[PDB]
């Protein structure tokens, strides 16, 4: 079946927009969340297509302030709000007659995997959750937290006087990287090298909100919702050690797949059929289909 | 001088309302945050009068969704947002021409002490911070989180359908206390007994937000802002041990004042003059007045 443009409303009044990949008959479903500061457009659509071809209806949408979705400022990341919006997505999805409401899973890549795990921590309507190379910590060096926090205070006060929101680049003109931005600055050239457009700016408030967000503090609440982590062995962008630390904080039932020999992104050039068959088997075993 | 009605706009578009207790000349200032789900009207006004009489201009306002301030749902507690609103309160104090911009301190009681420590962790424009009997953790029995999280999920879906927000009582009809409501159910009869009006309802969304809020994530960032914790020795509502554990997570410069033989709130019948004198001495030493 062809993909559809869809939109749905959040509790806080925003329209989020995305793509629906309907399966050929009523059955399981999957809500897919993209990487850090990225729209739905890159990488995930072909994965959605693969799941759709295996009977899973997929929802792929632009988070708040990204891509085609409402939200101001743009490129202003809020994990707590984004997890909340996944609850609103589940609410929306349940009304689709192709969707068995006991077979709604969440799937997330990179920052989307952080938000996916957090949403699974809170929403027992979710039948299963998969996190692929999740971004666990944005703190960076906490002794360069001070400049960005000062910028965040200046940004508030300036916007209160009608100024535009302040943004940080992934890479300063002097070649520097702002404190919590090395993953972004590392991924951007590889993505753009492959023709994937990248918004190379992020609101300074993004760093403020992440200091109060610690996924390690809520992942113990996912259980008994089955959860799978998919961790590249050689992830230097989202440190493999961080991802395994998160897995260690989770309770059973939880399942781990290590992508042997792969980094944060280059697994897309490996045996992706076998990667997705493994995740499909996880979903089949736990959502029963 | 007489107290004035004041109001100020937050970055996210709300009008918060409060009282101003102006000192007789330009000098230090103090932003005062009340306890859990409580308006500005209780206990704090007389403390503000005392600070005003010692030369400190006080702002005492209703948090979002409380009392005279904007916010929907009502009685929906969001520590992250309330700390953000403390940043906008600092901006309002700085931008108005009554106080010395380098002598703006934060003061908070109970849950207000939590938000005060959080705000001081992020905002280096603050000259000093005082937390009195800060509420550190509202998780309650984590094995009891499920009925509330389910109600939170249901509230979201219902409100999207046009329905009114769902609230919980401090005391259920069978005499039971909802999971994170033991402090509130304990303090309510005592305040009402003294004629202090108590809103005995809390949004089900309050527990949802609080699980992603852990003040111990950020209090190590307060330093170098001088911070003072005032802890009742026999606090059974916010366990003294939680408070001291928070204090040990903080760095220097910090100062601790144990209120010997006092509970969460009954220190208000003791030697408050000497209690406040130790806080005034703390402020004088760090704000040079
Ligand atoms: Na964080
Ligand atoms: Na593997
Ligand atoms: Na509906
Ligand atoms: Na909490």
């Amino acid at each position: 079946l062809p993909r559809s443009d869809v939109e749905f409303t959040t509790l806080d009044g925003l329209t989020l927009r995305g793509w629906l990949f309907p399966a050929s008959q009523r059955g399981p479903a999957l809500i897919m969340s993209p990487g850090f500061n990225m729209p739905k457009d890159a990488i995930l659509p072909d994965i959605a297509k693969w799941f759709q071809e295996h009977g899973i209806t997929c929802l792929l949408y632009d988070p708040r302030g990204i891509g085609a979705s409402d939200g101001e400022p743009r490129n202003d990341i809020d994990a707590r709000q984004q997890a909340e919006h996944l609850h609103d997505a589940v609410t929306w999805f349940k009304e689709n007659p192709l969707v068995n409401e006991k077979q709604i899973a969440l799937w997330g890549l990179c920052f989307g995997g952080n938000v996916t795990l957090a949403a699974a921590a809170f929403d027992k309507r979710v039948a299963a959750a998969i996190a692929v190379a999740p971004l666990i910590d944005s703190t960076g060096n906490p002794e360069r937290r001070q400049p960005i926090l000062e910028l965040a205070m200046h940004d508030r006060a300036s916007r209160l006087d009608g100024e535009e929101p302040m943004y940080l680049p992934y890479v300063n003109e002097d070649g520097s990287i702002p404190n919590g931005l090395q993953l972004a600055a590392e991924m951007m050239p590889a993505l753009e090298r492959l023709g994937i457009p990248v918004e190379n700016r992020i609101s300074v408030q993004t760093y403020y909100k992440s200091l109060s967000w610690n996924i390690l503090n809520v992942v113990q609440y996912i259980s008994p919702t089955p959860a799978m982590m998919v961790t590249p062995e050689l992830d230097v962008s989202c440190p493999t050690e961080d991802q395994l630390n998160c897995f260690e904080h989770m309770k059973e039932p939880k399942e781990l797949d290590i992508l042997k020999g792969k980094g944060h992104l280059d697994w897309v050039f490996g045996d992706v059929e076998s990667i997705l068959n493994r995740q499909l088997d996880f979903l089949k075993r736990h959502m029963a289909f």
